[PDB]
């Protein structure tokens, strides 16, 4: 790859990542109706967002499929916590649907997923999670979720380089803010530890959108093709 | 303190430094168990199911063993130590399989005895997708140039991680036992970071490394979800008698 992402610096990679981030949307106004509209509306943006993720259009059109169908539900779910950091005890799916654990049981099948979105928001609150290391998170989760189950060999090589790119920007950050070698290393870790956590609630959430007869909500490869050319 | 934080266990695994760290873990490694000697080939659903089955449960009896050795890990309750095997057992069998297979490109050494490529992952259900998944995994190992010492400070990884974030309790002994948890995870990464600076690893790359061995901890999360979904396991009841045996 001849690419410019390879070249940015860590400041360049966090304005591009800042400047491209999706605005917090409203529920328009059935729960399940409401959020399979709110995620029908964020998926829009989200396509325009990876595109601008440094790297991202490097790859093949069916390589950047692959990317988006592995991480588009941790994605939702990221910004979800994201959004809700402020609210202890609830989720914030938008400024007009902000949820506590009450309403949680209230639905069905709702609380056991709320519960860990809602760990996930107080850990990000416990750890202070700055803004600049949300919008690094979110691009490894767009990079990393679908890599490992991939011409083939120079996009997993890019991929890579890329997230590499994104290692050494978020110790920058940490380096900038003051924080010692050894704190740089023990956040760089706890933060992509978290990233397990949002594997898990995603996978739990597709068993749910399954359980709830939801299968038809999930976006196609060729949805999300037709989506990327459009 | 308001001067020193530190865990509020009375404990010295939090005083360990990370050769001792490593020394405990490398010890603290289970045995390879064998499967089955000559089993009726070609396998069935059934039969493949029958002898993983079996490998996985005498495999558990010694992942308790070790889970009890790794430092940081008795200091919890007995309740919080049984959810931690509960989140962690199957992606803890999954990444030793995968160590195990990095010298086998193609194949997975389930055993010595059992050593299975792709088309036998067909025998069983779904079990090709996560066949391929796990393949894909010990590449990336291979790829990476895996050490044994930074795969026993991951597998550890795994047993305190991965049911850490669903103690939804906030009383103050959750906090407390969570912090531990954190704590233990902060010295087994200065663990890590030691092992690269000793290697003659850069800074950059001595944080480039340890980013990807991480986020490769996503994806046998993935794959432990994936063969959960595609078998339908350990009771509580079964992993607290064999922790307190
Ligand atoms: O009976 C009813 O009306 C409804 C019952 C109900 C039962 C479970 C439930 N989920 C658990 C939790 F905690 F989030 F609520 S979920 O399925 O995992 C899933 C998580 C989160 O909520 C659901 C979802 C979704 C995604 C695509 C879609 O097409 C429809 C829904 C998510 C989401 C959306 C947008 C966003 O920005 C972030 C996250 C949600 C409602
Ligand atoms: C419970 C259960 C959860 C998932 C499942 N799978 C569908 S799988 O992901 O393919 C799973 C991975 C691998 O193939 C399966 C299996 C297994 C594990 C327990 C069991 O009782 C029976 C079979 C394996 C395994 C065994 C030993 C080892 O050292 C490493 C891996 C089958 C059952």
């Amino acid at each position: 790859k001849n690419s410019l992402a390879l070249s940015l610096t860590a400041d360049q990679m966090v304005s591009a990542l800042l400047d491209a981030e999706p605005p917090i949307l409203y529920s328009e106004y059935s729960m399940m109706g409401l959020l399979t509209n709110l995620a029908d509306r964020e998926l829009v943006h989200m396509i325009n967002w990876a595109k601008r993720v440094p790297g991202f259009v490097d790859l093949t059109s069916h390589d950047q499929v692959h990317l988006l169908e592995c991480a588009w539900l941790e994605i939702l779910m990221i910004g979800l916590v994201w959004r809700s950091m402020e609210h202890p005890g609830k989720l914030l799916f938008a400024p007009n649907l902000l949820l506590d654990r009450n309403q949680g049981k209230c639905v069905e099948g709702m609380v056991e997923i709320f519960d860990m979105l809602l760990a996930t928001s107080s850990r990000f609150r416990m750890m202070n999670l700055q803004g600049e290391e949300f919008v690094c998170l979110k691009s490894i989760i767009l990079l990393n979720s679908g890599v490992y189950t991939f011409k083939s060999l120079e996009e997993k090589d890019h991929i890579h380089r890329v997230l590499d790119k994104i290692t050494d920007t978020l110790i920058h950050l940490m380096a900038k803010a003051g924080l010692t070698l050894q704190q740089q290393h023990q956040r760089l870790a706890q933060l992509l530890l978290i990233l397990s956590h949002i594997r898990h609630m995603s996978n739990k959430g597709m068993e749910h959108l399954y359980s709830m007869k939801c299968k038809n909500v999930v976006p196609s490869y060729d949805l999300l093709l037709e989506m990327l050319d459009a």
